[PDB]
């Protein structure tokens, strides 16, 4: 079903989110070759987290579900500025600017926090 698929997106976010902290103490730490590898790791579960939430998005439109199709407009409205801030890490960390890392990565933490509580209210309406 399309509240299952949510389910696996879900897993696959949160394994984004264990990677991201080991990756933050990583680079606390100054073990940039760590670094690079989780970063690539991140890119491939955003791709695919993605591509899961633009599936699911398709189903409820298909669907009719006429509430699920609004937060998930919503959700993968917010998805893309997440997106944008970790892609402008990425070069942060390909440009040595420990600054500018530091600071996307604060901002990277506190917009996924912000779309936590839709994120429940998805897997309710599906």
């Amino acid at each position: 079903s399309v509240k299952s698929e949510y389910a696996e997106a879900a897993a696959v976010g949160q394994e984004a989110v264990a990677v991201f902290n080991t990756m933050k103490a990583a680079f606390q730490n100054g073990d940039k070759e760590a670094v690079a590898q989780y970063l690539a790791r991140l890119a491939s579960l955003y791709t695919r987290h993605e591509e899961l939430l633009n599936r699911i998005l398709e189903k409820a439109r298909r669907e009719g579900n006429k509430e699920a199709v609004t937060l998930m407009n919503e959700f993968t409205a917010t998805f893309q500025t997440g997106k944008s801030i970790f892609n402008a890490m990425v070069a942060a960390f390909k440009n040595g600017d420990d600054d500018s890392f530091e600071s996307y990565l604060q901002a990277l933490e506190k917009v996924t926090a912000k779309g936590e509580t839709l994120a429940d209210q998805i897997a309710k309406a599906l």
